[PDB]
Parts: structure tokens; C-alpha cells; sequence
């Protein structure tokens, strides 16, 4: 009770007012920075390209004796876990592998080249792809292509090339418009995608993508589907074709998953210093063409295989203009999803360290990188996550032996082109199958958010739900758009809470939550926490009326009826803003409670609007018809413009309804109804 | 300087709390009035049957000896008015009159058996009824029906009635879908339709009809068309047919519609109480069919003609669900956005007398109305501004002479058929025209809002533009869309500004507006006026450490260098929160700003989420570790719970970080910082 003394005088809104003066601090040419820009300064352009490349920065910064071996290990490790990688993400968008190894190469260098992170990773999708080649066999038959006068027989390469083409067109697409958007300095459009929308997301692709790898685990071939429910489709089918599978490929796929399960968790056991990390890709990449090969795990079995490697460079094939123009049509919704899916994730993957990178700048770089290996024949690219979970596992933060990784695979797309024809794809499948462990686990957050709150399990549900069933693209777009709308409605219902105030202080509080504090006599405060436009305004008058229990309307009515029964016999504009009490004395006094003045609170108030402006008048003007004052709380600059502009401060008094504090309003209430006492 | 003394111990968080205690306030079966309702009491029921019936109610309030005549003049004025205009709206939508006169007579007894409003009119819309017979013309040609045996030359009849089908169609999904939502309780829904959109968007719809009745005043016929650039399309061709047109219509229609307002202005300037309204449109009309009658203006004139009135009762024809799916499968996006103005307009009608009226009473309410009149045979419905502006300027209150307009319309689409089949549209035009006066003066928003805000007038420019260029569903849709849309953007951009206590008091404004008040030394404060969510997190952490000039980035950096300078020789879990000095007094002070703690106001913070409480963790976290204090500004309990919740108060000490006023957080403040003197 020792400090916090105050015996200030009480400031409504003029007092304060007229207690201070203005300032100016504004000069010519606001935001005109072109008429003082604009020159031939070394700085601005050396800072220009320092920012649209940083290697010229990473250049010099590189440490030795320890940190030059840690990083070659570390691109060492990551190329060889990258590699199967990419060859299963190839397999699966239906594509011949070595387009797939294409894009493992080529966008790493550009990357390199244009980008400011320290950990990467290239080529984390292909589902996307995927939807895409099912649109083009929706367009063309997978069996009639030309009846012309080749005399093939039946051969799958002319679709195959199709495909190829039509994801060459859609990754131009998408690099072009990541090009143009982030040139326009949108580091900003990545902000709205959220932490749970990101991770249920990322969890419905997950699930997709093991639905998809079941079959090639099964051996059993199946046409495949896309489109809405395709889950559904290729699921049922799957399980109607179980009759009639493979059981050697289904027994080679249980072997290996298991050994490695075995082997990863043996490791991670022995998780110590002294022991690096192992990479389990290459121990069984290693061991199934081995067995392959000895046990004759092919045609001789007739289980499936890799086939043939195109192994050779092949120059940039020039993307002709004959139907980009149709097939950008239909594609630009899907790449325009797949991009965003990308930029989020890169971006979220980047704040990491305790590190600034710029945005619109990434944003360009993997532009680049995009546009360069779409034309060198290449699909879509972002960063896959535990990839750089080895490169900082690893311990190499630097990504020059990252981006070395790419040369390291040349070796393979350039070497050893009979070391890989001969490989099955459930291999593959296990692979992806146990790197998606983490994805897996991500549904721990699903009783977390339940004791937590409402909202954001109802958007991560929601976007689950939604992603899985319907397409990437369509849940996606819904789950934005909720992900927006769920601010809304959080303003449409705030906590309408009545003040009390703390006994012999100047602290107010809710009364019905501690039965301690006690309400002023004669007075009633309300508060909202939200703000007040178009949409919250008619909720926020009928709450206050029905929760201040001073409703006007049957005030009024209760009034007359009083009168009338009582009644039993004949025995510059000066308006005036708070009517006089209309009562005479009558014995019929309505039962309830007697208040003189309402408090608004409007600290939590942010902004209004016209509506919102409307509304407070006609609160204003009823009260005061029906002889009750009522008070603001709060000459904040903002919402005294926002006063002032609308159609609201012609001063008849209402510059005097105002305070800075509740307890200022309290007192000045009280003051008035004492000064009433002649 | 006299009231206001306050002498108050210091509560931060944990005082205040022990301060108080709690309450339990809950019972069981919250929400579950079930168990507690469901009995034979006469109250619900009476009750229930009151607000499904208003009409029960009305039935005894009626006045007399002058309230009489008064609401039966105000009838016949409305049905006099509204005859004209539904003959001219059934024109629009490309119909015969006579169902035009269906529309004008059906849904008017069906509201006033269910209505609880006092004023009403019917059928101010068709516009999108001719965009869905553009659809249905775009279905089938205009000549090309069914090549048979008829021995037909050439008659419209045929696709005449296929458009009145496809209008049954859209208007039972419309009324059923009505009722489909209103039952549902959405009175609210209608809240997101805002007063400026809605100017917009019928200034919009203004024009479009002007454009539209523009060709009929000419006399020229022309191909109708519809869809994007719909206006364009018509406007131009029509500017292009203007040769060969005929001077006798236009020279009539001039006539008519100088006459008519000529009538109007003579009228107005004689406002006074003894002239009573005159029904200008009833002149008009019995003066175009005379002039018409007498000098032979039709095909001895060769002139346009209304032409023969189907006088007669027709039963309501059943509809056959043979192609209402696919016809429903294209119209269900114009149904439900016919259906958003009409409710829209309908309620913000509603709102004119100081009374309550009843949301999705007044929605299930008018779904009957559609219902039944679209089985038997009625276009859409809503009501008419000028209508009730008559029924008001009347001084008829009551609706009952307003029914009885219906009956009085009777008397022509039952008596008189050869009265009206001689008669142009020119003057159906002009008298549309002359009634669009009001919406041609909407304009004058533009420079108010101007001069009022950007946000507003953005929203006006863009939804008029939106619904000008495009089609209506379109203009409104985006609308709305951008509407939420702003809301988002306004949270995006607060008002970051940095406090200045003002001199020996406890009030805190902005420094850098006023030149009179002085910042405490060592200590800075920072409020931002908007909720702390995902879409708005980094935003403020980057404006916080950018305008504080305090960013810890740098400092650390600077620290760094001085120290590696001044380098020239070798001469439960016990977490601490805020780190000390690291400094050990160097000599190589980096030139700047001493300050010991941060002050962040959540006054404003309505809400928070998991990104927000992450990145406030970050910032306590960041500055404790360079060693400098922070402290937050609000006990309330809704930011207090959502802190409580995150994985923040594990209190390693984090309760003692908070206060209930910016005055307290100073004070305490400055009391560590003279303790801290040993």
C-alpha cells in the first residue's frame, strides 16, 4: 500500500486535450523516395547483388581441420539417401527414372547458385504430378494413341513421353509464375499458410502416398485412378486384385522393411558420439540388386524390375508453343497448389537457426531453379525435411558438399547405367514407407489441441478430412479459406463481460468470477474484447441489452402501462442530448433496479467503422430519450478519429462523454449525480 | 487536481490473485434444456404458434376514423404503382405479362398471411431471371425448336414457354432452398451484406437495367445477350442498330417521360400537407393506351405493341421432374444469389421504425411465398424500396390495404384484357427510368468515403465494378469474398506506437504526435492496437525490434566485435529467465541507447493462438538471454488463460512478468532497479 500514489485531476477527453499542443514531423515527397534515390552510389549496387547472390558472401566463410571433412560427409551422406529417393518419387508420378534423376541434378546447382540457406533438399513430391498425368490419360487412352502404320505391337513409351511432356508444361508453368510472383516482393503470401493447416496437410499427403505404395509392395498390378475419392479407388481395387499376387515380392519386401526397422532401431540404441550416422538407403539399395541379381529375381521369378537407364546427358529439348496454351488451361490451378505447398514448406524449413534469410529472395532463386530444370526436362522441386535433418544431423551447416552430392550422383547417371536396370519396386516402397515415420507421428497433435482449445483442431481436422478425400489442390484451397474465416467468427463471438469494481481501488473486474468484488450503486459497465464493424455490431447491441437487464424497449412499454393505469382521472442546435427522467412521482413504479449511467469500455476496441459508428449513435440517442447517461472508456487517437471523421463529432456535447480511464469515468458520473444535489 | 487519489499497493499478477477467489456459478445439463423443456404448457405453444402467425396479433390493432382511410388510400396508391412496374418486369425477363401479373398478385396475400413487417412490396427484380433465359436461349436456339409437322411458319410461343418452365424451375429451388435455410435459424446470415456493398451492387444493377431498356425506348429491335460483358455486348450493338429506327417511338417516349417529370417537379414544388400523393404512373398509363387508341400507333404505325393479355385463372400445372436436375445442376449458383440480395434488401427494409422484427421468421416467411408462387407459375419476389417509401409517405402503417392492393389488381387480370393489349414499351421504359432516380443519386458516397476512408470506398469501387463488368452472382460473390477479405488486411496493418508517460502522472501517450511528453529513461514501451494470431506474428516482431531500435541481432554482433577488438592478449529446473550482463566493462562501448527493460501493452490484444504464444516465448527468451527485462501490460483473463494453456507458465518465473496497468509494470520496474543498489 506504499507506492502507486497518484491525485491526479480527472482528464475526460478536453482537459488532456488541452494539456498538450501537436507536432509535425511530416516533410515533402512522402514515400517519394524516387527524387532522393536513384543514384550511381557504389553502395546501393554492391548491396544489390550481394542480395541477389549470396555466395559471393559465402565465398570467404569456411572453417578447416575439422569443419571441411564434417561437410564433405555430410553432402556425401545426404546425396547417397537422396538418390533412391529419387528414384522412387520418379516411379511414382509415372515417369521413366531418369528424368527423376534429371531433377535430382540439375535444380541442386541452381540452388546452389541462387539461394541463402544453409541446408537443402530437392524433389519431396510428386503426387501432384501424379494428378496430372491421370488428367492426361483422361485425355488421351492409355491403349489408343495413334492406329497408324508403325507395326508396334504394343508398346507404353508414346504415353510415357506424353506424360513426360505435359509435366515438362506444367513445371514451365509453375517456375514462370514463381518468377513473377516473387519478383513482386511477396515474402508476405507465405505467412498465411499455418502451422496445424501445414501439418494435418502434410499428414493426408503422407497417408496418400503409402495407399499409393501399397500396390507396388503388392506386386499385383492395377489400372490406376485419380480425381475425388481417388484413395477410395485405388484402395478397393488393390484389395479386390489381392487374388492372384506375388508372394516372392511380397516376401522380399516384408524381409527387407524388416531389416531395416531392425537396423535403424539397433542403431539408434547405440545413438552415441563415436557412432556417425549409417546410411540405411545404401545398405539396402546394395542389398537388393545383389539378391536380384543372384537369386534371378526377375522375368526367370517374373517379378517386376527397374528396366533399362537412358544413361546419358541429353540436351535441353526446346518446349514447343503447339498446346501449352490448352494445357495451361487446366493446369494452372494445380500448379499454382503444388507451388504453395512448396514455398511453405521451404520457408518454414528455413527458420531453423537463428538465422535472417529473405523471402521474395528465396522465392526467386527457386524460381530459377525451376524454370532451368523444367526446360532441361525436369519436374517440380522444394526441400524435403529429414534430408537437411542429415545435413544439420550430420553436422554440416555449410551446402557446398550438399550441392557436391549432385556431382557425386553424376557418377551414377553417367557411370553405372547396367548396375540399376535390374531392381524390383518394393524396395523402393519400403524405403519411402519408412521414411514416412515422422509424418506418421505427427498425429500426436490431436489430443494436444483438443485440451487446448476449439479452433485450431476444427481447422486441422478439417483440413485433413478434407486434403485426403477430395484432391491435394481442392483441400488445400478450402483449408485456406477457413483458415481465414475462423478470425472472423472469432470476432463474432467475444466474452461480453460486466465489470466490478475491487473494493476501495481503482482496479475493475468481472463480478460473477470471484464473489469478492461489488458493483458501484446506480451504475453498469460493459465490456467487449473485440473489435466493432459491419459484421459485430447488432450481436454487440442485443448482448448489452439483454445482459445490463435495462433493456429500453419494455422500459418504455412498462412505463406506459404505468402511466395509463395510474391514469384514472384528468387530476447552435439546442439539442439536448440526455433527456430529463419523464417519470412524475407515480406510485407505479416498475420493479428492478435503479442505474443513472452505462459505462462502455473500449480497450479492447481497435478500430470501427461506419456501421459500427451507426450503431454507437443509436445507443447514444435512445439512452439519453430514455434519461440514462452513458460514458466511453478510453481517448485513444484511433478511435477518436474514427469518431470524429464519421458522421458523429458535431459537438453538440458529445467531446464531454468522454474519458481516458474507467475509474476517470466513475468518478466524473459520480461527481455529476453529487453536483445534482442543489 | 483534487479527485482521483489512488495510493494502491503494487499488484502484478500473483497479489491480485490472492486478492480474490473464485466462483462455480455452473449447474449440470449445461445447454441440455431438454431434460428441462419438452412439457404441455400452453405458454410455449401460444408463444411458438404467435411467432409463426403475426397476423393472430394484428388481427385486434387497427385504429380509426382516419387510421381507415389513411391505410386504404395507401393500398390503392401501391397497387396503382405496382402494376405498371410489374408489367414492365415481366417485359424485362422475357415473359408474357400475364404471368408478370401472377407474380405481382400470388405472393402478396402469401406475405400478408406471413409477414411480420408493416410495409412490404413485391418483384423488384428479373435481371437475373433474364441471365438464366440467356442460359436457356444458350440451350436451344432461338428459332431452332423442333423441325415436325406442325406446318408452323414462324411463332416465339414455343420457346416463350420453355422460358417460363426454366423460371418455375429457378424459383422453386429458390423458395425451397429458402426454407431450407431459414429453418435453420440463420437470421444472421444476412449480417455479412454491408451498407456500402449493397449501395454499390444496386447502383450496379441500376445501370444494367438502364442499359437494358434502352433498346425498347429505341424501337429497334435487336438479338438479346447475356453473360460477361453482357452490358458491353448489348450497349454496342445497339449503337450500331441505331439506323433505320423509328422516330414515332422515340418522339412518344421523349414526350411521355418529359411530361412525366415535368408532373413530378410541379408536384414537388407544392409539397404541402393538402396535396396528398398522386399516382404519376397511372396518368402516364391511361395517357400512353388514349394516345395509342387515337392516332393508331401500332402496326399503322408499324410502332412495338404490348398485345394480348391471356385474361383468365390458370391451375396451378404441376412440375414435372423430368429435366429439373440438370436444369437445378446450373442453376443453383444464380438461385442462391438472387437470393442473398432479395433477403438482404428485404431486411435492411425492414429496419426502419424503431420496432423488433423476426430474422428467419421473416425467411421461412417469404419461402412460402416463393414456394407457392413459383407453383403456380411466378417468377422471384422481394420488396421494392419506393413501394414502402409510398406506404410510408402515405402514412398507411398497416399492411392490410397493402394486401388488398392484390384485390384490387384482381379486377384487371380478371375484367379488363382489351384495355391493355394496345400499348408500347417505350413507356413501360420510361417509367422504370424515372423511378431509378434514387439509385442514380447513390453516387454521392463517392467523395463522402473519400474524404471518410480507403477501406469502404475500396470495397464500393471494386463491388460496383465487379457487378458492372461481370455477371451479377459473380460481382456479388467476389464481393462478399473481398469483404471478409478487408477485415484480415485491417488486422494486418495496426498502428505500431511507441508510449511517452506523461509527465508526473500515470498516463501514457504516443512521443511523436504531441512534443510535451518525455520518456522514462532506461526504459522503452511498445503497444500494438490488434490481435496477435498466426497471420500476424512476425509482422509485429520485426516492427518491435526495427522501431525500439533495440534489435538484439546486431547488438550481439557489435558485442562481438568490440570484444574480439579489445582481444589484444590472453590478459525444479534451475532455468534463469533473463541472463546478466554479459559485458565485464569494456572500453569499446558500442555508441547507442541504455535501456534495462520493455514494456509490451496487451490493452488491445483481444485473442492470441499457438504462434503468437510461440513467438512471444521467442522474445522473452531472445532478451533475457542478451539481458534485458520485459514485462506485459493486462491481467485480463482471456490472455492469461491462452498463456496459461500454451506450453508457457511451467512459471520457472514467468507469473512475475506480468502486471495489471503499464503504471504498475513502471513502477516495479523501477523498484528491481533500486533494489538492485546494494
Amino acid at each position: 500500500t506504499q507506492r502507486y500514489y497518484v491525485e491526479r485531476p480527472i482528464f475526460s477527453h478536453p482537459v488532456l486535450q488541452e494539456r498538450l499542443h501537436k507536432k509535425d514531423k511530416i516533410s515533402e515527397s512522402i514515400g517519394d523516395k524516387l527524387k532522393q534515390a536513384f543514384t550511381c552510389t557504389p553502395k546501393k549496387i554492391r548491396n544489390i547483388i550481394y542480395m541477389f547472390l549470396p555466395i559471393t558472401k559465402w565465398l570467404p566463410a569456411y572453417r578447416f581441420k575439422e569443419y571441411v571433412l564434417g561437410d564433405i560427409v555430410s553432402g556425401i551422406s545426404t546425396g547417397v539417401l537422396q538418390l533412391p529417393q529419387g528414384l522412387a518419387f520418379a516411379m511414382l508420378a509415372a515417369v521413366p527414372p531418369v528424368f527423376g534423376l534429371y531433377s535430382s541434378f540439375y535444380p541442386v546447382i541452381m540452388y546452389c547458385f541462387f539461394g541463402t540457406s544453409r541446408h537443402i533438399s530437392i524433389g519431396p513430391f510428386a503426387v501432384i504430378s501424379l494428378m496430372i498425368g491421370g488428367v492426361a490419360v483422361r485425355l488421351v487412352p492409355d491403349d489408343i494413341v495413334i492406329p497408324g502404320g508403325v507395326n508396334a505391337t504394343n508398346s507404353t513409351e508414346a504415353r510415357d513421353a506424353l506424360r513426360v511432356k505435359v509435366a515438362m508444361s506444367v513445371t514451365l508453368l509453375t517456375g514462370i509464375i514463381q518468377f513473377c510472383l516473387g519478383v513482386c516482393r511477396f515474402g508476405f503470401v507465405a505467412i498465411y499458410l499455418t502451422e496445424p493447416l501445414v501439418r494435418g496437410f502434410t499428414t493426408a499427403a503422407a497417408v496418400h502416398v503409402f495407399t499409393s505404395m501399397l500396390k507396388y509392395l503388392f506386386g499385383v498390378k492395377t489400372k490406376r485412378y485419380s480425381g475425388i475419392f481417388s484413395v477410395v479407388y485405388s484402395t478397393v481395387a488393390v484389395l479386390q486384385n489381392v487374388k492372384n499376387l506375388n508372394v516372392c515380392s511380397l516376401g522380399v519386401g516384408l524381409m527387407v522393411f524388416g531389416l531395416l526397422l531392425g537396423g535403424k532401431e539397433f542403431n539408434e540404441r547405440f545413438k552415441e558420439k563415436l557412432p556417425a550416422p549409417i546410411p540405411l538407403e545404401f545398405f539396402a539399395v546394395v542389398m537388393g540388386t545383389g539378391i536380384s541379381a543372384g537369386f534371378s529375381l526377375h522375368e526367370s521369378y517374373n517379378v517386376d524390375v527397374v528396366g533399362t537407364l537412358p544413361l546419358g546427358l541429353l540436351p535441353p529439348a526446346n518446349p514447343d508453343t503447339s498446346l501449352f496454351h490448352l494445357v495451361y488451361v487446366d493446369a494452372i490451378a494445380i500448379a499454382i497448389v503444388g507451388f504453395s505447398v512448396t514455398i511453405s514448406m521451404a520457408k518454414t524449413l528455413a527458420n531453423k537457426h537463428g538465422y535472417q534469410v529473405d523471402g521474395n529472395q528465396e522465392l526467386i532463386a527457386l524460381g530459377l531453379c525451376n524454370s532451368t530444370g523444367s526446360l532441361f526436362q525436369t519436374f517440380a522441386i522444394s526441400c524435403s525435411l529429414s534430408r537437411s535433418l542429415v545435413q544439420e544431423g550430420t553436422g554440416g551447416k555449410t551446402q557446398l558438399a550438399g550441392c557436391l552430392a549432385s556431382l557425386m550422383i553424376l557418377l551414377v547417371i553417367l557411370a553405372t547405367g547396367f548396375l540399376f536396370e535390374s531392381l524390383p519396386q518394393a524396395v523402393l516402397s519400403a524405403i519411402v514407407i519408412v521414411n514416412l515415420k515422422g509424418m506418421f507421428m505427427q498425429f500426436s497433435d490431436l489430443p494436444f489441441f483438443w485440451r487446448t482449445s476449439k479452433i485450431e483442431l476444427t481447422i486441422w481436422l478439417t483440413t485433413f478430412v478434407s486434403s485426403l478425400f477430395l484432391g491435394l489442390d481442392y483441400g488445400l484451397i478450402t483449408a485456406v479459406i477457413i483458415a481465414l474465416m475462423t478470425v472472423i467468427y472469432r470476432t463474432q463471438s467475444p466474452s461480453y463481460i460486466v465489470l466490478g469494481q475491487l473494493p476501495d481501488t481503482d482496479v475493475y473486474i468481472d463480478i460473477d468470477a470471484y464473489e469478492e468484488v461489488k458493483e458501484v450503486p446506480g451504475i453498469k459497465i460493459f465490456q467487449i474484447n473485440a473489435p466493432i464493424y459491419y459484421a459485430n455490431s447488432d450481436l454487440y447491441s442485443s448482448a448489452l441489452k439483454r445482459k445490463t437487464g435495462v433493456n429500453p424497449a419494455f422500459i418504455l412499454g412498462a412505463r406506459r402501462k404505468a402511466m395509463k393505469k395510474y391514469a384514472k382521472e384528468v387530476g447552435y442546435p439546442p439539442i439536448v442530448t440526455k433527456s430529463t427522467l419523464p417519470e412524475e412521482l407515480q406510485r407505479f413504479m416498475p420493479p428492478g433496479d435503479n442505474v443513472h449511467t452505462i459505462i462502455l469500455d473500449f480497450t479492447q476496441v481497435n478500430f470501427m467503422d461506419s456501421v459500427g459508428v451507426k450503431t454507437l449513435a443509436g445507443i447514444v440517442k435512445e439512452y439519453g430519450d430514455v434519461g440514462i447517461y452513458v460514458y466511453l472508456a478510453g481517448c485513444s487517437a484511433q478511435v477518436v478519429s474514427d469518431l470524429t471523421q464519421n458522421q458523429f463529432f458535431e459537438n453538440p456535447a458529445l467531446l464531454d462523454l468522454l474519458f481516458h480511464s474507467i475509474h476517470d469515468a466513475v468518478l466524473g458520473s459520480q461527481v455529476r449525480e453529487a453536483l445534482a444535489e442543489q
